[PDB]
C-alpha cells in the first residue's frame, strides 16, 4: 500500500476530504480525469452548507475551510471573483397566457449573507487546501481499472504504475466509476423525473431592474442578491448572479432551467428551448433582452438517481456520487459537507486500527441515502406545488420551518464545539440525531409535518386535486405543528417574507 485512501474527484468534495484526512496523519493521493481550472454549477449556498463548511474547519483544525462560508471571506482569500452574495431564496411564480404578478412572490430573508460560488475558482482554492496540507494530486489521468481485495484497493491507471490503498473514496459526481463498477446506482423508486440546462451569461438584468423594485415588491431584501427561483408549473428557472457583490468583479450570472419531464420534455436545442421558455414566460423574458450567453449551453436529460448501498469494507461514494435530486433548495451540497464531516473520522479510525468492514461506515450510508429519499420527498412535492402561487406560498413554509430547525442544530453543534474543543463529542452527536438525513436533523415534530405535508402533496398530484383544498390542508398541518417550530410565524400566509427572530 503506497497510500492509505485513494479519493477520486478533485472538486470541492474531493479537495476537502483530502485535506482533512491529509492534516490528519494519512497519506493521501487524489485522482481526476478533468483537470482544473473548469466549470461546475452547485453554486447557491445554504446556512446548513455554511455551518458544515465551519464544523469541518473547526473539527480538523483546517481555518481555511471556514473562509468558503462567508462571501465576504471568499471576495478577501479566495478572490474578488470568485462569489456572489444572497441574502436569502426568493421565488416568483408565473403562468402561461397571463401577466406575472410582483405580488406572487415569496423570500424569507437571512441575518448572515451567503455566497453564490463560482465554482472554478472555489473548487480550485479548495485543492490548494489539500496540496498545502500534504495530499497528493494527478490531475489529467486516465484510471483503467480499480480492483476491490480483502488487503486494499489497487488503482491501474493509463501510463504510469499502479497505485495501491487501504480505502478509496468516490468523490466524482454522475461520472462516478466505482459507482458503474459496483452495480449500485438505479432510478428506480425516484418521485423526481426531471431535465436541467445551464450555462452562464453576461449582461443579466437585475430582478429590480426588468421587473420590479423593492418599492413595488415589498421584500426585505433585492431578489438580485438573492437566489431567484422563477416558477411555474411544468419547472423553474435559477438566476444566481456572480456580480451583485459590491467589492465582487465577476461579471457573470448562473442560469439553469428544469422541467419535471412528466409534464414537458424539451425536444430541440438548448438555446431553442430557452427562446421558447421565454416567449411562455414574458416577465422571465425580461432578464435576457440584452444578455449573451458566456459558455455552451449543457443540456441533461435526466439528473435523478439513487443508490442501494454506498459503502462497502475498502469504499465509499460520497453523496454526488450515491444520489442526486434537482438543483432546487441546493441540498446537494448539505448532503456532501455533511457525509465529509461524518466519514472522515471512521476512516482515521480505521487507518489507525487497521480495520476495514463496512459495518463501521454503515451510519455514513445511513446518512447519506436517508438525504436523498428527504431530498427527493421535498422536491417531488414542491414542483406539484409550482401549479399555483396560493399553494406554493403555503407549501414553502414547510420547507423553510424545516431548513431553519436543521440550521439551529447544527449552529448548537458547532458552539459546542467551538468552546469544549470536544471532537468526539461532536461526532457522536452528529451520530446520535433521530432523523439522520432529514430537514431538522432532530425535531419528532417537524419531520410529523414534513411526512403530513408531503403525503397531501402526493395525494394532491396522484388525484388532481382542486390547488385551494390542497393550500388549506397544508396550512392546517402547518397551524397544528407551529407550537413545536422555531417561532417564526409560518401559518402567517399574508406574509410572504418571514423574517428571523
Ligand atoms: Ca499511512
Ligand atoms: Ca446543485
Amino acid at each position: 500500500n503506497q497510500y492509505d485512501v485513494i479519493i477520486i474527484g478533485s472538486g470541492i468534495a474531493g479537495a476537502l476530504t483530502g485535506a482533512v484526512l491529509a492534516k490528519s496523519g494519512l497519506n493521501v493521493l487524489i485522482l481526476d480525469s478533468a483537470q482544473h481550472p473548469r466549470f461546475s454549477v452547485g453554486e447557491a449556498a445554504t446556512p446548513e452548507s455554511g455551518f458544515l463548511l465551519r464544523l469541518l474547519s473547526k473539527r480538523f483544525d483546517i481555518p481555511e475551510i471556514a473562509y468558503l462560508s462567508h462571501p465576504d471571506k471568499i471576495i478577501q482569500h479566495v478572490g474578488s471573483s470568485a462569489c456572489g452574495i444572497k441574502l436569502g431564496f426568493s421565488f416568483a411564480w408565473h403562468q402561461e397566457n397571463a401577466p406575472s404578478s410582483p405580488d406572487h412572490l415569496v423570500a424569507p430573508p437571512l441575518k448572515v449573507p451567503e455566497a453564490h460560488l463560482f465554482r472554478q475558482d472555489i473548487d480550485y482554492f479548495a485543492l490548494m487546501i489539500a496540496l498545502k496540507h500534504g495530499a497528493e494530486s494527478r490531475q489529467n489521468i486516465k484510471i483503467e481499472s480499480i480492483s476491490l481485495n480483502d488487503d486494499g484497493v489497487e488503482v491501474a491507471l493509463s501510463n504510469a504504475a499502479p497505485v495501491k490503498a487501504a480505502f478509496i473514496i468516490d468523490a466524482a459526481a454522475q461520472g462516478s466509476p466505482l459507482s458503474r463498477q459496483l452495480g449500485l446506482r438505479t432510478t428506480e423508486g425516484l418521485a423526481t423525473d426531471t431535465c436541467s440546462f445551464f450555462t452562464h451569461m453576461l449582461n443579466v438584468k437585475s430582478y429590480e431592474d426588468a421587473l420590479a423594485p423593492l418599492s413595488r415588491t415589498r421584500s426585505p431584501i433585492e431578489l438580485f442578491k438573492s437566489t431567484l427561483h422563477h416558477i411555474f408549473e411544468e419547472g423553474w428557472l435559477w438566476v444566481i448572479p456572480f456580480n451583485n457583490h459590491p467589492q465582487g468583479t465577476n461579471q457573470l450570472c448562473s442560469i439553469g432551467f428544469q422541467f419535471n419531464n412528466a409534464k414537458y420534455r424539451p425536444t430541440e436545442a438548448p438555446e431553442i428551448e430557452f427562446r421558447k421558455l421565454l416567449k411562455k414566460y414574458p416577465a422571465i423574458g425580461e432578464h435576457f433582452k440584452d444578455a449573451v450567453n458566456a459558455r455552451e449551453w449543457i443540456y441533461a436529460p435526466r439528473i435523478n438517481y439513487r443508490s442501494v448501498q454506498n459503502v462497502g469494507d475498502r469504499f465509499c461514494l460520497l453523496p454526488q456520487a450515491t444520489g442526486f435530486i434537482d438543483p432546487l433548495f441546493s441540498r446537494g451540497l448539505i448532503t456532501t459537507f455533511e457525509s465529509i464531516l461524518r466519514l472522515a473520522p471512521k476512516v482515521l479510525d480505521a487507518a489507525r486500527s487497521n480495520r476495514w468492514q463496512r459495518e463501521q461506515f454503515i451510519e455514513v450510508e445511513r446518512h447519506c441515502l436517508n438525504a436523498v429519499a428527504t431530498n427527493d420527498q421535498l422536491v417531488s412535492c414542491s414542483y406539484e406545488a409550482f401549479s399555483d402561487f396560493h399553494l406554493w406560498n403555503v407549501w414553502h413554509r414547510v420547507w423553510l420551518s424545516g431548513s431553519n430547525l436543521g440550521s439551529a442544530f447544527l449552529q448548537k453543534l458547532l458552539h459546542d464545539l467551538e468552546h469544549s474543543g470536544d471532537a468526539r463529542q461532536f461526532d457522536a452527536a452528529l451520530e446520535a440525531v433521530r432523523f439522520p438525513g432529514c430537514l431538522s436533523l432532530d425535531s419528532p415534530a417537524y419531520e410529523s409535518l414534513f411526512r403530513q405535508s408531503c403525503q397531501v402533496m402526493q395525494q394532491a398530484r396522484e388525484q388532481a386535486r382542486p390547488v385551494a383544498e390542497t393550500a388549506n390542508a397544508l396550512h392546517e398541518l402547518i397551524k397544528e405543528h407551529e407550537a413545536e417550530l422555531l417561532p417564526l410565524g409560518y401559518s402567517r400566509i399574508s406574509n410572504r417574507f418571514i423574517l428571523k427572530v
